[PDB]
């Protein structure tokens, strides 16, 4: 039933109403029930009315606090990613140095002529990116799917305990310039992400169907031995960049999507996806979840080498949502065998 639509887990584009834009978790539902989440990844474009900010002019004087120089090393489309920490900046300061002659993008005609160029330079000039950046563009009164404020059953985790983990339950912003990197990851807990381009060039993805997440973990433990013998899980490290061709070579399928000034994409529970950005822009993010992320968190593989790493205690959502299985999964016998084309039980609405 599931498993005949999106047979070929391909990225899905879809152009909700401002009806249907209204109610964010059942617009998630919708399209799951369309298979969108098959691909990993989704595409949203809002209707041409919405718009989540007056205007973006009065932001110039927003501080960067910890910008990052991004190093890459390698070579036959593997690489790892470095990150230099940089003293505190504006988004003018920013702006001058990604649109300067040394950090701009370079000219083109197609997409694929600056893909080409993105994985031949990747090594060289290294870019600064204004990353993980707390904060929310969103105007106090905009209620459509408003990132700082989505109103997911993630909301738990704030309500149980207290807790604020900054980007996860709480909004970031990113400023990219040409060439910045997000390398290949799923969220922490394997939870769904929302993406915002607010404005400015283009930033393009990689996606892998979650029912092939467990190829590429294997290729890249193999093609970094060191690595996975030190962490269960070093693509949490977000250091990992792999070419489209590296994927191609080794039978691992994946889409591209290049996402514009504007648009939503979003990433569903275990899909891997890596990109980056073509020029000078603007994105915000966090994470959320569904009923159907539950069972992905529980079976999250995490970063077992550093302290200061991501977990939520998964008992307050097992408690609620399966009460029939708490007792089951307390003793560690709850065996669910997950299968990653089924929609959110939410999708029957
Ligand atoms: O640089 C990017 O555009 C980018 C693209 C895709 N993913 C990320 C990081 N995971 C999403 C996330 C962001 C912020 C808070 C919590 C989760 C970043
Ligand atoms: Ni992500
Ligand atoms: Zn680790």
């Amino acid at each position: 039933e599931s498993e005949t639509l999106n047979p070929s887990a391909r990225i899905m584009t879809f152009y909700p109403t401002m009806e249907e834009f209204r109610n964010f978790s059942r617009y998630i539902a919708y399209i799951e029930s369309q298979g969108a989440h098959r691909a990993g990844l989704a595409k949203v474009v809002p209707p041409k009315e919405w718009k989540p900010r007056a205007s973006y002019d009065d932001i110039d004087d927003l501080v960067i606090p910890a910008p990052i120089q991004q190093l890459v090393t390698g070579q036959s489309g593997l690489f790892t990613q470095y990150n230099i920490q940089k003293k505190a900046m504006t988004v003018r300061e920013f702006r001058k140095i990604a649109n300067s002659d040394k950090y701009c993008t370079p000219r083109y005609s197609e997409f694929e002529e600056l893909e080409r160029k993105y994985w031949k330079n990747l090594t060289f000039n290294p870019p600064i990116y204004g990353a993980d950046v707390n904060g929310t563009l969103y105007e106090k009164h905009v209620d459509e799917w408003n990132i700082g404020r989505l109103r997911t059953i993630l909301d738990l985790v704030e309500k149980e305990s207290g807790i604020t983990i900054e980007g996860v339950n709480t909004p970031y912003l990113y400023f990219g310039m040409w060439k910045t990197s997000f390398a290949w990851h799923t969220e922490d807990m394997d939870l769904y992400s929302i993406n915002y381009l607010h404005f400015g060039e283009p930033k393009s993805w990689y996606s892998v169907p979650p029912e092939h997440g467990k190829r590429l973990e294997r290729l890249a433990k193999g093609f970094f031995p060191g690595s996975a013998q030190s962490c269960e899980a070093f693509l949490r490290h977000k250091m990992t960049l792999i070419s489209p061709l590296m994927l191609k070579k080794y039978g691992i399928p994946f889409d591209k999507v290049t996402q514009e000034a504007g648009e939503f994409m979003i990433t569903f529970p275990y899909g891997y996806h890596a990109g980056f950005n073509h020029g000078f822009n603007c994105a915000e993010s966090t994470n959320f979840a569904t009923r159907r992320w539950i069972e992905y968190g529980k079976q999250a593989v995490l970063c077992s080498c550093r302290k200061d790493m991501v977990k939520i205690s998964m008992d307050v959502f097992v408690r609620k949502f399966q009460p029939e299985r708490y007792k089951l999964w307390k003793a560690g016998k709850d065996n669910t065998v997950i299968d990653h084309t089924l929609p959110t039980p939410e999708a029957a609405e």
